[PDB]
DNA sequence: TATGCCCAGCATCGTTAATCGATGTATATATCTGACACGTGCCTGGAGACTAGGGAGTAATCCCCTTGGCGGTTAAAACGCGGGGGACA
């Protein structure tokens, strides 16, 4: 698969997250499934809420 | 001439049948709106690939801090008793 959040199995958006993540200045370096965990969780949240 | 008798004459009641119209019920067609999927076009904000560097991992040593044990006084918790004054109706 290209798309990462396929090979992660997901709908979020792995990669705009992962901008996002350096446009918010919280740091330094950003790290490499952070971003995709971050984005499942909410992921599930949202769900969770919408469900 | 008046009084019972013959011959029409429309409205009284009821009943039958045809007709215009309303109500109920399909049945295939022509709008209405609200789309969600696709292709149109374009941006680049992500992906993809490579590099370089310094953070963070780990490992090896140190030594400070935290836990422990103990026993003596000495205040504190514990108890009760009693009755007043605040809760509650």
């Amino acid at each position: 698969a290209k798309t990462r959040s396929s090979r992660a199995g997901l709908q979020f958006p792995v990669g705009r997250v992962h901008r996002l993540l350096r446009k918010g200045n919280y740091a330094e370096r950003v790290g490499a499934g952070a971003p995709v965990y971050l984005a499942a969780v909410l992921e599930y949240l949202t769900a969770e809420i919408l469900e």
